[PDB]
């Protein structure tokens, strides 16, 4: 029986409840998605069902724009691309907007397929949208994203009969604004983009009581903290690694919201997160748009030489705490990672540490990774006690975030055996 349950709060709309009381590290809901699709940085980088990158990928012979990493992951997602294949074929050499070919998954899955698992607590009909507070100008977006999604479907859809009754497509945009989900991997890049409808009754809070992850599309929510009968349940919808004034401007443009939580109001860390020269970090923020983009696809060799011109600058530096120069480091720490560079990725990483125990308090899953990452550098060189307090650090933080049910965790087991045996 479930432990979570939909409710009416008094000022945010629906949300989600504990219905017992729940400890750290319960696993609270499992949730495959309504519809997902891999993001455009990523396509042609990892497999279009599971999510995994492979050097080489296996492309759909009919629209040579899917791609998958095995005989078995193109014949499973067949069903579910069929109906999009002939809109991507034809529509060549323009590839729609990543929101265009999620929503294509969604009227597909909502017209041909049973009723999703996904829709149990909640469904894309019942998801906010947000109409009465959205601005001309994000409106206007709106219209574009409309009119390209009745470009890209007409092989499939010429009119209101082929899509689900009283199905509105500004309102049907709108809700995938405030309603997607950014998959990520294993690594914690960003991969995929999906609607988990039920998991959208979590509202946000900047310092959550649960927490999500990803194990390919699949979503596991798990309670961080003790959470009391009839408790809500929240999530941080965003980074960590930005100022109260970063996360105000987006969930305003995105969320239509203003946080009033406690951090919030007092600007928790925001001095601590600005440290270092005012114009040092004004390029360096400036110099990370292109960063991660070029992260965004998987461009190791570019993203290093951009992160090593800043963390060895010939002129100021700023300190690690700075999450600018935290986030150029992370950068440079999987670029390292990905290019077998072990030396200097653990540099990079082992910098990360004590910022990063600062600004992922308690339980989050991007620190336990960060720790993992850092611990399985330790002992590929041999550092073995240095690496077994890590890989110990990361399995406490990841048995509450991750769980059992989650692959990466018997990944670390092996990883702590290997460490202890040699210990
Ligand atoms: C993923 S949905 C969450 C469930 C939503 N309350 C509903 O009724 O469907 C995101 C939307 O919920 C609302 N919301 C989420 N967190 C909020 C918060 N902390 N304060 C006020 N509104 C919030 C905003 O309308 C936001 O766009
Ligand atoms: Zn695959
Ligand atoms: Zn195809
Ligand atoms: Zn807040």
């Amino acid at each position: 029986p479930l432990k979570v349950e939909k409710f009416a709060t008094a000022n945010r709309g629906n949300g989600l409840r504990a219905v017992t009381p729940l400890r750290p590290g319960e696993l609270l809901f499992r949730s495959d998605p309504l519809a997902y699709t891999v993001c455009k940085g990523s396509r042609g980088v990892v497999c279009d069902r599971c999510l995994l990158g492979k050097e080489k990928l296996m492309r759909c012979s009919q629209c040579r724009v899917a791609k998958y990493c095995s005989a078995k992951c193109q014949k499973k997602a067949w069903p579910d691309h069929k109906r999009e294949c002939k809109c991507l074929k034809s529509c060549k050499p323009r590839y729609p907007p990543d929101s265009v070919r999620l929503l294509g998954r969604v009227v597909f899955k909502l017209m041909d397929g049973a009723p999703s698992e996904s829709e149990k607590l909640y469904s894309f009909y019942d998801l906010e949208s947000n109409i009465n507070k959205l601005t001309e100008d994000r409106k206007e977006g709106l219209r574009q994203l409309v009119m390209t999604f009745q470009h890209f479907m007409r092989e499939e859809i010429q009119d209101a009969s082929q899509l689900p009754p009283a199905f509105d497509l500004f309102e049907a945009f709108a809700k995938v604004i405030c309603n997607s989900f950014t998959i990520c991997n294993a690594e914690m890049q960003e991969v995929g983009v999906g609607l988990y409808p039920s998991i959208s009754l979590l509202n946000h809070s900047c310092d959550p009581n649960c927490s999500i992850v990803f194990n390919g599309p699949h979503l596991l929510l798990r309670a961080v903290r003790d959470i009391e009968v009839g408790e809500e349940l929240t999530i941080c919808y965003l980074d960590m690694l930005m100022t109260s004034e970063e996360r105000r401007k987006q969930l305003r443009d995105q969320y239509c919201f203003e946080c009033d939580c406690f951090r919030c109001q007092t600007q928790d860390k925001d001095a601590d997160m600005l440290t270092g020269d005012e114009q040092v970090w004004k390029e360096v923020q400036e110099s990370l748009k292109k960063i991660e983009e070029l992260k965004a696809h998987w461009k190791w060799e570019q993203v290093l030489a951009m992160c090593q011109a800043i963390i060895s600058s010939n002129s100021e530096r700023l300190p690690d705490i700075n999450i600018y120069q935290l986030k150029v480091l992370d950068c440079a720490m999987d670029a390292c990672i990905n290019l077998g560079l072990l030396e200097e990725a653990l540099f990079y990483g082992t910098r990360t540490m004590e910022p990063y125990r600062i600004f992922f308090p308690g339980s989050h899953p991007v620190r336990g990774v960060q720790v993992m990452k850092v611990g399985k550098l330790q002992l590929h060189q041999g550092m073995f006690p240095q690496a077994m307090k890590n890989l110990r650090l990361a399995f406490d933080i990841m048995r509450v975030t991750h769980g059992r049910e989650h692959s990466l965790i018997e990944d670390l087991i092996l990883l702590l055996e290997e460490c202890d045996a040699n210990i």
